[PDB]
């Protein structure tokens, strides 16, 4: 095993070689799957290295993302969300506008310093992706992003197999729960920002603390830093960027699905841990994996020894997620 990616305040996030799961004999594969699962059961986060997604293609996806966010605001808004529940296209958090009708109670006004672009699967009636015009630097944007979507789709399936192998159940247990690919590819851009912004403003952050809603999130980050994970002792710990890794974390739905054997951990993005006048732009890409909308989510076999140990009632996956997202708007 590699040295842990993070080891502080009781938070241990392992660094795991995923090729040893995909290519190993039964025994090396099992060992790797146990390490993966152990990570999810303790930190709720792992780093994976040597995944089947190529570094040059990943670099290209990041360059493609930055070309999109370099578009004028008015062009990015052209691919904004078509409705509030679309969950597809361009978004930027906005603070409420003060007007002569804003009363003293409403004056408690900071939003995430970020913008995003969300892409779902291309074969979903009622939920098409709003693609930008393929011209100048955005030629190939669609094929690049759809490609990356499908590679992340495959990686999700394989992470779930590692979880199944680690649990000692059928390797393919999750396949029929996730095969629709009801996943969201989220491109993120955190603009350049003066460090003084954070000196003046108290709890200004790049992304507010939260847990993810779904099963698994695959997080690709650049070298800027700023991602933090809450330790079991209540303190935020830097998830330092490691070249050519993917950070993988469990979401609330998997915590539940696992009967709380797996952790969904609070995390956030703050100022990078680098002292500088101006913090340059930070790019990341989160691929939110979910069970099929129609899936009924109840305790995974092996996560409870008896009926009484089942902590949660069953729920429909689609329903749960729209509930969590409706509240977000
Ligand atoms: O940008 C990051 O590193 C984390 C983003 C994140 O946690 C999210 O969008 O859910
Ligand atoms: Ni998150």
């Amino acid at each position: 095993m590699e040295k842990a990616a993070v080891n502080e305040d009781g938070l241990v996030i392992p660094l795991i070689d995923f090729s040893k799961f995909l290519e190993g004999d039964e025994t090396l594969k099992l060992e790797t799957a146990k390490a993966i699962l152990h990570g999810f059961q303790t930190a709720g986060f792992i780093y994976l290295k040597n995944i089947p997604i190529q570094p040059d293609f990943r670099e290209h996806v990041f360059n493609t993302s930055a070309k999109f966010f370099k578009l004028p605001k008015e062009k990015k808004l052209e691919v904004g969300w078509t409705t509030p529940e679309a969950n597809r296209g361009y978004s930027a958090p906005g603070r409420e506008k003060v007007t002569q009708l804003t009363d003293p109670a409403e004056i408690e006004k900071a939003p995430d310093i970020k913008e995003s672009y969300e892409i779902g699967r291309e074969d979903e009636p009622g939920h098409p992706n709003p693609w930008p015009a393929e011209q100048d630097d955005l030629v190939g944007f669609k094929s690049t992003m759809n490609n990356f979507f499908d590679q992340c789709k495959a990686l999700h399936i394989e992470v779930m197999r590692a979880i199944a192998v680690g649990m000692g159940i059928d390797a393919n247990y999750f396949d029929s729960f996730v095969d629709v690919g009801d996943n969201i590819l989220r491109l993120l851009h955190y603009p350049a920002v003066k460090s003084e912004v954070f000196k003046i403003n108290p709890g200004q952050v790049r992304a507010g603390e939260h847990t993810d809603y779904g099963s698994i999130t695959l997080l690709f980050q650049d070298s800027r830093g700023g991602l933090q994970v809450k330790s079991p002792n209540g303190q935020f710990i830097d998830a330092t960027p490691i070249e050519n890794t993917v950070v993988v974390n469990a979401g609330d739905l998997l915590a539940r699905w696992s009967n709380d054997t797996i952790k969904s951990t609070v995390h956030r993005v703050v100022e990078p841990p680098k002292q500088e006048d101006v913090h340059p732009p930070r790019y990341s890409i989160a691929y939110f994996c979910n069970p099929n909308h129609k899936s009924y989510i109840e305790a995974i076999p092996g996560t409870y020894a008896a009926e009484s140990e089942r902590k949660y009632e069953g729920i429909n996956s689609g329903k749960y997620l729209v509930q969590r997202l409706a509240a977000t708007y």
